């Protein structure tokens, strides 16, 4: 709300709480999926991977990072196609939406609502 | 210390907690201290995030991390918290961007022993980006409260 000292701009806003950064995490990990090539190398598989199992154990809430990292066991991500990788991050997001009493989102329009928009 | 209230549970950390609880919650327990997408009623089409909603969406995520990031972190934590910020800097949406962040890792190597060090590595890191958009100078001396304890 109000101004840092000795900043004529940045101001004294909060740390995110759950929300803030929950949709701040979700667009980018979304954003990453619609990034993704069509046909991966090795190297952009691997990482992938990586990018996912490091993501699960520094996420800023701890049994949330617990959370995603069980998924993760029990829920392999398909890392094989832009495709794949864009629909499990998709499934991945629905767990959470079920368990917080939101509803389901339809997976056939995450390439809509995160890479090409509506027309 | 509330257990539940407002619907919602609370988590605790040493006692207050910050990151798994929502605004409205943590006001409340620290007080105590003394048109629509087809298929979906609930969800509006919204058109994917521009460089400026992404870039600072990927902020309030990597400087979360400076914050969660322990005094004392193993060395796990440490090669982890490194290869994150590599594969970061080649998986970053905006390809453009995503190549400079990538030399200023090679010219400026993160500083991963300890938060302090990190926050303070990631605040310069942001703030060269800010004078290549031409934003203010952000003073990092200031980056905990934004970013991890609040402002008393
Ligand atoms: C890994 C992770 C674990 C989390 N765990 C918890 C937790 O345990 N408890 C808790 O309270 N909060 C948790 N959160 C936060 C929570 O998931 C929400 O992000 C937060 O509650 C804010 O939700 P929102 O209503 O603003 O929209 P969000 O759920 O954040 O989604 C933002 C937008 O993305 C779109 N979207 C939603 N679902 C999908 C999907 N299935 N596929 C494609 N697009 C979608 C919608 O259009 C929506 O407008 C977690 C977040 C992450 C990233
Ligand atoms: C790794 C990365 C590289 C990027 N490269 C480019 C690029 O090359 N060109 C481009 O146009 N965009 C780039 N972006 C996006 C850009 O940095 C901004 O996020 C975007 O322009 C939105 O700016 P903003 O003023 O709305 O909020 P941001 O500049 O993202 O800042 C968000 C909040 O963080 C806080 N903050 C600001 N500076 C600091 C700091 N130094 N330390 C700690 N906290 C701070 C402030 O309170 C501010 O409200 C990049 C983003 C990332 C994550």
């Amino acid at each position: 709300s109000e101004l840092m000292p000795g900043s004529r701009t940045y101001r004294k806003v909060d740390p995110p709480d759950v929300e803030q950064l929950g949709r701040s995490s979700w667009t980018l990990l979304h954003s990453v999926a619609a990034s993704y090539p069509a046909q991966p190398t090795d190297q952009q598989k691997g990482e992938m991977k990586q990018f996912l199992n490091i993501f699960s154990h520094i996420y800023p809430c701890n049994w949330s990072a617990k959370d995603f990292e069980k998924y993760i066991r029990e829920n392999a991500p398909q890392v094989e196609s832009r495709e794949e990788l864009g629909r499990w991050m998709c499934e991945a997001h629905n767990k959470v939406n079920k368990k917080l009493r939101k509803p389901k989102f339809d997976c056939n329009f995450w390439e809509k609502r995160w890479k090409d928009g509506w027309d």
